[PDB]
């Protein structure tokens, strides 16, 4: 009973652990996913694979529950710790053949991970605010197994240009609003870099200008037109010439309406709902720029933005509720016809903009923006950037062997199992290539036997050993710390359950 | 084809390979072996379990070959070969996994070979001919296995005595003749050293004295008796006062026969046949030893000890054709009658006669004296005693993973394979106690870490660790290198095979 459904809960969690052990190169291959409707997607990452995947097995879903709320932190250890963890989970499943059982193992990984802790924060480096040169680089590395085809140089000299512009100034908070719209056109592959404001709607009535100098935004919501809500004090009629008159002056109270804004220094009209196209030649006779349909996703960057405050009714604009802007245009690029507001006065965030071929390009842009601006607020709030590529797992599988020298009794088999375990990445990066096999495996080993030499690592661009920090790999040190202690954290919740019983009752 | 019939040579290998490793520690269990007829015998050593075993399959007896002539060599690493080759077999199955072919791994274990032998001659010490109280603890390490119950102080003080003869004298040739005879007795363990002749033959007519004073021995041989052959010229008869007359002349030829030995200076006769009862007064009247029935084995060591010729007829005796003796009896101990001759001349060999109570208890000492006097010839001769008890294969492991550091490819994982299956030897022997497990070879594996520490071993009738010189257990160089020397031998001879044919046709 303590063997047999032990074995078991190991061999659920080595066929889930090893799906995306494919899936972690930079040239590896992909996972086509297939549904019962018949939806055939392609997926290159790991994190998508642990969402959309067959979780009617107890074992396979604590793995994914806890590498979701990991990934939900910088968003890029999160393959590499599932590949870690089944890697613990198969070297330690052929050590409970000694009889020796499940306890021992788990002190000697808890004692072997604050000694790795405490290692990598003393093989790196110190990085300042005052550099330019080192930050590119880790966003040139950011994309590789999204699309090295297109995105290696064009992709690595604007994020760095537009994540610094708040966060040198402030090295603590420097949360952000960035937005990647999922846009086709006709171009190869081109990034717009939008240092305003963007609305992604079109209009039907093309009678409006669109070139106004030193515009004024306006922000105004609803309860604007004749009838959008609801009345409870019911009115009644008398005369026939009296609703017609009613009707004409709530129609010419527009005029003046529109003159009090005028008036009070405004020229750009942002409304919730849509504008009715009577209500635009009043509108064109004065040069005030005409919008309709903003979503509240588009509008809530405009307080923050330019500076200006809602109205809830009509009668409640003054002066103080109006911003600044500086040019407004509406043109037609990649098909469909967005709104483009340049010269703001605050520029927090930043737009960002992708137009490639067919559809599932830019998507696969869309997964890389954001695994590429969170390695970068990470490097100024820290700055222990070590050697990437592959390089610090086996410089500490040198150390924890001699490390575990020093202590006696069973718990050295443990320490010794987790170091030996930490090899995987090296076997698994060059896996992808042909003329790597195991030598490699051999000859970056006893290469770090000396003094010296610790930034040389792997590079699948060439087949020889080099340096690291040379070429353009410069991963940090949070991104490894997070999954070791997640894989840490995830192979004591499996050896800790021997048995397992069932239950009629919910909860 | 080719991996398919590679793992069914090394599966039929380990299956015979494993049968004698609990049969290798001081209190290890016996193997009950059965025969068709319904033979039980118990066995404890190795080396008749190799011999009575089902060699049906082909890949079960190249290593038996191997063994039986390493056997023939000092006789004591027999059993340790066959379990480190198939050690060293079990290790390299699972290389074979990772597609590399068998190739380098011989070349990696003909390169560590090396190394060791080199090693092995560089931990060892200088014994000269001048001690004594070195040479006695090799002797009663030597009986472990056969019964240390009986076999642990009283054996260890008459070998050493025996041995220390010739062999300080001439440090190069030594070749004796040791005989040991089984027989029974009474008592519950004697052992006897005879410094003379002895002799395992009874007589019927107990007429004559076996008390005599400085004899003389006389070997005879045959042509003695009137008719013991054949003779070709046939004679013929005339009258019958003549045979009678001719036959009385023969029967009073023996007393001029036997005077003439007597003025000779012999005074005990050894026929190779029997004597007849009337030739056994003419003996008594002059004081002459008589007896008969003298085998080849026990009459080959009187020309090497006394000193003495052989006759091939009666009348080629003369004078210097006799030896000389000191004191001949016939006693009646543990049930039979036996001759001991003491007092020769040359003290070239020695025998020695156990004493027991049933009959397999006897012979359990057979099996122990030839394996205690292989140990001391090969002690003088050379003199590079190590620290026995397991302790030079854990010293030898912690110098080979330093040394395979140096070299670079894939030869490296060969070495590193063969100094981890050297720590077969520590499991083996700690596996027939209890309060060992695995504890005991983590705590001696750490202990030689520092400078020095290197006699420390273990021991299995105390517990804890501590040196083995200083108890008793210095086990020779040339047991483990001949030992090291087959199983590399033995371990080559299946890996390149691969295929395998047949045919028809004999040799
Ligand atoms: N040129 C290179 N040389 C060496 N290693 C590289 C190189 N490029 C990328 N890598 C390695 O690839 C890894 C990133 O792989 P990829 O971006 O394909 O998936 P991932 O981000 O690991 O997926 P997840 O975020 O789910 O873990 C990095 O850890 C990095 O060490
Ligand atoms: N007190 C002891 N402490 C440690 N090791 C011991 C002790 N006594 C014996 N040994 C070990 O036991 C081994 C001998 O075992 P045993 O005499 O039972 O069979 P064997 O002679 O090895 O058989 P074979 O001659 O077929 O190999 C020696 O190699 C020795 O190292």
């Amino acid at each position: 009973m303590g063997r047999d459904a032990q074995r078991m809960n190991i061999l659920a969690g080595r066929i889930i652990a090893e799906t995306v052990r494919s899936t972690l190169g930079p040239k590896g291959m992909d996972k086509m996913l297939v549904d019962d409707l018949g939806d055939v997607v392609v997926t290159n990452d790991g994190v998508t694979i642990l969402r959309e995947m067959s979780v009617e097995h107890p074992a396979a879903k604590m793995l994914i529950e806890v590498a979701k709320t990991q990934e939900k932190e910088v968003g890029d250890g999160t393959t590499t710790a599932v590949v870690v963890a089944g890697e613990l989970l198969r070297k330690a499943e052929e050590l409970l053949d000694q009889n020796v059982h499940p306890t021992i193992v788990v002190k000697g990984y808890q004692a072997a991970a604050q000694k790795a802790q405490e290692l990598l924060k003393t093989i790196a480096c110190e990085v300042g605010a005052q550099d330019k040169e080192i930050l590119t680089k880790i966003a040139m590395t950011s994309i590789t197994g999204k699309g090295a085809e297109k995105a290696k140089e064009k992709l690595a000299e604007i994020i760095v240009e537009a994540v610094s512009a708040v966060v040198d100034d402030e090295g603590k908070v420097d949360k952000d609003l960035i937005k990647i719209e999922k846009k086709s056109g006709a171009s190869i592959d081109d990034t717009e870099l939008i240092k305003g404001v963007l609305v992604d709607k079109e209009r039907v009535s093309a009678q409006m200008p669109k070139k106004v100098t030193d515009a004024k935004i306006a922000l105004l919501n609803c309860a604007i037109e004749i009838k959008e809500t609801e009345t409870d004090a019911e009115i009644r009629i008398t005369d026939p010439a009296k609703l017609m008159e009613f009707i004409e002056q709530e129609e010419k109270m527009l005029k003046d309406m529109v003159a009090e804004i005028k008036a009070s220094g405004a020229n750009v009209l942002f409304c919730q709902k849509g504008i009715d196209d009577l209500a635009q030649h009043y509108l064109a006779k004065e040069g005030i720029v005409a919008a309709r349909r903003v979503k509240k996703s588009d509008m809530e960057k405009l307080a923050k933005a330019t500076g200006a405050n809602v109205i809830t009714n009509i009668k409640d604009l003054s002066a103080q509720d109006l911003g600044d802007a500086g040019l407004v245009e509406e043109r037609k690029i990649s098909g469909d016809s967005m709104i483009f507001v340049e010269e703001c006065k605050h520029p927090k965030a930043v737009t960002m903009l992708i137009r490639g071929t067919t559809e599932h390009v830019i998507e696969e842009v869309a997964r890389a923006v954001d695994d590429a601006v969170g390695v970068v607020g990470c490097t100024i709030e820290d700055g222990r950037i070590v050697s990437g590529g592959g390089s610090t797992e086996v410089e500490l599988s040198m150390k924890l062997r001699e490390y575990a020298e020093g202590i006696s009794g069973r718990e050295q088999l443990a320490v010794r199992a987790f170091a030996d375990a930490l090899e995987v990445i090296p076997r698994t990066l060059a896996e992808n290539a042909g003329l790597d096999a195991i030598e490699i495996l051999v000859k970056v080993r006893a290469a770090h036997a000396s003094n010296g030499n610790k930034c040389a690592g792997l590079n699948v661009f060439t087949g020889a050993v080099e340096d690291m920090c040379e070429n353009g790999v410069v991963e940090p040190l949070r991104v490894k710390t997070q999954a070791i202690q997640s894989a840490a954290e995830s192979t004591e919740m499996l050896l800790r359950i021997d048995d397992v019983i069932a239950a009629e009752k919910l909860r």
